[PDB]
């Protein structure tokens, strides 16, 4: 009973119920007619029937790099990133639709800005299972899953040969739009602004972003310790911070993001943003002896937007895909597109960036490796190496495998944990229906998701159909792509959700992008050339090896 | 010294004050080229040249009825009305700019959004006139133009034959999203939304929304007064309301916005609103018995939202503008343009909209004249006379002439004198300049301004130069079109912050104009055919003359 139970509506079609035993599937503009949204236009059709397939798309964008050479040199670039653009932003709404508490359009799920969208609705609380219609009747106990089939049992190291660096960078960036309230409950971010609003630097209120200037030539407030320049002490900006009981005032260091002090990792690189944004603050004064200093203020908080926007395109991204197509971030490319500048980070891009297989056994800084218990909280560490070193290390040493399942080091496998007990709690649906909205075509067999028989065996055993496959678990424990970090569903999803929150922030809009916005060509080129290494080297004594990639194929 | 009180960046490319001594136009994609944004591309000209006087422009919309019989009959009405949305809206920044406390694009202008932007910069305070360059050493004295120039002497009324309706129509609507903070100042909105968000009706914050909502099939809380529905007493829903110290909680109506207690005016509109908000969740409760409260709810909120906006532009906008072009609301007209669905409510828009002269000398209704003070705070005649009644008397009263000057009758007369001195907080430009960067061109005299000799001359012994009007005094006194009710600078100046707003509305967006937003059809049809007859008629129990035209011509 409860016909959207059985998800009628094929091709993001809406299931509306309708009087009591019957429904209805709206269909406007889907390219799909009829009842269960079904029926291709011949436009439709054919362009479903002549797109390729993924699987193949990823190889030719790892075919000869002799050829890609060429097309990154011409215009092609341009126009295939422009592409990439368009396309893949094209699968996330905007406006923003649902939410925990509305799985319809309404103006509150418009406007509670506290809330995360979700792409596809609950699953009806009233379904025979869990998941819809098929079906245990009764899911999987998390704590199993995770330590059957998540849990590191020998470190499998990404064959892309990502590195700390990225590991951390990833962890960084991630927080400063991943912020479940907790004291609200699932849904609900702290991080209204919903994106690149730096607020894991400067803060999620503007409260706290005042505690954390020095307001002096836009300047941001710090500490010297042993040569450098250090965040300030909760001493200096009493901001918040949350530390292990019993740990004291000064020897915490005030941030942004309230939870950094966890690890050096973390800390590391609020300390290379920090020093940045005083650096951009002494340019712009430099040129603008009039400004000021909350303009100067405001105008490096843009330039900085402009420097992360760019690093995660052109040297991020560019590093988990291993495209030979040279990505770039030119917010001209949009400008003749019909694009929506806005974001609102979805629930489901929340458990999808959970990616924890990342981190390793131990961390080797110097040559000497430190346990998680040594690593997490340890205060000294970053002031004891200095940014310089830390980099160094952390940009050799190789982060793990994402995808393929069975490396989640123990230490944070509890994590992967919560995050099936929230997908739960969020009634996300089934693994699938998101493969098919995100226009994949679903698995049939566990056999087919895994790629082996033993684990898909056991998790067939366990899950009852590979319809009734959860989110989270299905995207880690998915075959990995040739000899890829992660596979099929984790790009395919991941990239939309990822792209539109780039590009779709006010910066990139016409409107903003002019050379005043960031003051002038000064202000404006240091967006345009910024660099991970220009980033760590201008803001240290000394330049390490500076990566997101592992050293020289070693 | 600072040139940038000197305006000196035409076609609105932006003045960035560079070193000390000197300064820079940027103009980037404005057309233009050169130091201070002057040298037309071939393009940018030829556009320029060709364009036709607005004045003419005019004329054509009241040029033959006949041609434009037959215009509205085929399908160039659609082309006309998307031109006109595409056109005028294109004048409007998006995502913002500025506000009083930034005259630069930063990240806090573009997120803290208690705050009006303005679509022109402050006059730098440092300039040697507060209006630049130009203009007498300090301003005329408020309290001053306004008796000698705003101030009803002998009540015109509008030519367009505007009534009553239309006055307290603009006034309830208006007050959605002009709300003035007061207790912060000038700048800040309460009415965060920042457009048709209905919060008169329900509200600016969620937890006086649910003070006001019954949580049954999604309605929301009434009193039972005589035969009919009236708001609820702050007795059923403690909410707030200004109401003159020593009224009753018994005798106070709880609705939505606090001021709408002021008069019967206003609280007339808000019981016809509240009882049509009722009867769309009984229909949507028929069609899908298994809703629940808050769907009813917010699915209403959304029709409701979707009627408002289209009165407001096939019938209000119809009415003042008094084109012979049928204007329509349809969405679709922009599926194809490049146009961003969020919207921002300017400071200079509130200004622009505070057209008390449409305020009477009295209020007749039946056989009786009322005076302004037996109207303002009357709490009985809304109850008395019933909304039937009331609708008829205000629909048959002519509204005053709001452009040319002379007609603010006194007892509102202060309004004025306030809003010229918040206009002096604000900081806002000169007229002209405002006049230039909505595609004007600039008055020469204040005699080319009225359009007569006696004020002009008194007007230009006041201000200096006509290069120092302010704002809002000459919008209200700059010379009416032929038979109209304002003049040139009302109508090129409003309009495109009037369909921004309308249009730019999340439900305009492809992403939600959809069937099942509404409800299914039945919904979506409510808001597709919604007429101000209708609205009136299907929620009184007898209709009356119902228009936002005075009758017959009488
Ligand atoms: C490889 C880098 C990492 C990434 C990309 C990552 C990503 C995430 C993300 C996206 C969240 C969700 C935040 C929210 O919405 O509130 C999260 C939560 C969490 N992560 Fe990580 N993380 C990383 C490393 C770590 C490490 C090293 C630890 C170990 C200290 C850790 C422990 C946790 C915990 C305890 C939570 C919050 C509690 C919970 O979800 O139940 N993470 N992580
Ligand atoms: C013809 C209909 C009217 C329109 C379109 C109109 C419009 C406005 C607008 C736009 C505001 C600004 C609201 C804000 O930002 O806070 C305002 C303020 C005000 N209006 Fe009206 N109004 C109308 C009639 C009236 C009447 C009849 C009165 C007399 C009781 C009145 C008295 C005021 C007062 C006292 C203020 C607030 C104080 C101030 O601005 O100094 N208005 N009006």
């Amino acid at each position: 009973v409860n016909p959207c139970c059985y998800y009628p509506c094929q091709h993001q079609g809406i299931c509306v119920r309708f009087g009591l035993d019957r429904y209805q599937c709206d269909c406007t503009r889907t390219g799909y007619s009829g009842p269960n949204c079904t029926i291709p236009e011949i436009w439709t059709w054919l362009r479903t029937t002549l797109r390729p397939s993924p699987s193949f798309i990823h190889f030719l964008l790892t075919h000869g790099r002799w050829l890609w050479d060429f097309v990154n040199a011409t215009f092609i670039r341009d126009t295939l990133m422009r592409l990439v653009l368009t396309v893949r932003s094209n699968l996330i709404p905007s406006p923003p639709t649902y939410n925990i508490a509305h799985d319809y359009i309404s103006w509150e799920s418009f406007s509670n800005v506290s809330y995360y969208t979700r792409i596809l609705p609950s699953v009806p609380r009233d379904c025979p299972t869990p998941m819809g219609t098929k079906g245990k009747k009764q899911l999987p106990d998390a704590e199993f899953l995770s330590r059957r089939f998540l849990l590191r049992r020998k470190f499998i190291p990404d064959p892309q040969g990502t590195n700390l660096m990225f590991a951390f960078f990833a962890q960084h960036f991630t927080h400063q739009f991943f912020k479940t309230s907790g004291k609200m409950g699932p849904g609900f971010t702290k991080a209204l602004g919903h994106g690149v609003d730096l607020g894991h630097i400067y803060g999620d209120n503007l409260e706290r972003q005042y505690q954390l200037r020095l307001f002096k030539d836009g300047k941001l407030k710090y500490q010297m310790l042993n040569g450098e320049v250090y965040p300030p002490s909760v001493e200096e900006a009493p901001v918040l911070m949350h530390y292990p009981r019993g740990i004291p005032p000064q020897s915490q260091m005030a941030v942004g993001q309230e939870v950094f002090g966890l690890l050096p990792g973390l800390m590391l690189y609020a300390t290379i943003w920090l020093r940045e944004h005083q650096r951009v603050c002494d340019l712009l004064k430099a040129e603008h002896p009039t400004w000021g200093d909350e303009q100067l203020f405001q105008t490096a908080k843009l330039i900085l937007i402009g420097e992360t926007i760019k690093i995660v395109i052109e040297e991020y991204v560019q590093q988990l895909s291993g495209y030979f197509l040279q990505l770039k971030f030119d917010p001209e490319l949009l400008f003749g597109a019909q694009f929506q500048y806005r974001n609102r980070i979805a629930m489901e891009f929340n458990q999808l960036y959970h990616w924890h297989p990342l981190m390793p056994d131990s961390f080797r800084v110097g040559p000497q490796d430190y346990s998680y218990e040594q690593f997490l909280f340890n205060t000294s560490m970053l002031v004891d190496y200095g940014v310089e070193a830390l980099v160094d290390a952390f940009s050799r040493q190789p982060a793990g495998r994402i995808g393929g399942g069975r490396n989640i080091d123990h230490h944070i496998l509890h994590v992967a944990v919560d995050v099936i007990k929230e997908s739960r709690v969020l009634r996300l649906q089934p693994f699938n229906e998101y493969r098919k909205r995100f226009g994949m075509k679903p698995y049939t067999s566990f056999q087919e998701l895994t790629g082996e028989k033993e684990m898909a065996a056991e998790l067939e055993e366990l899950y009852g159909d590979i319809d009734a496959l959860e989110f989270y678990p299905g995207l880690l424990l998915e075959k990995c792509h040739p000899n890829s970090i992660f596979g099929e569903s984790m790009i395919e999803m991941g990239a939309p959700f990822s792209l539109k929150g780039l590009l779709g922030n006010p910066i990139c809009s016409p409107e903003y992008w002019k050379a005043s916005t960031f003051g002038g060509e000064v202000g404006f080129n240091l967006v345009k050339t910024a660099t991970l290494k220009k980033l760590v080297c201008l803001n240290t004594k000394t330049c390490p090896y500076v990566s997101f990639h592992v050293p020289d194929p070693r």
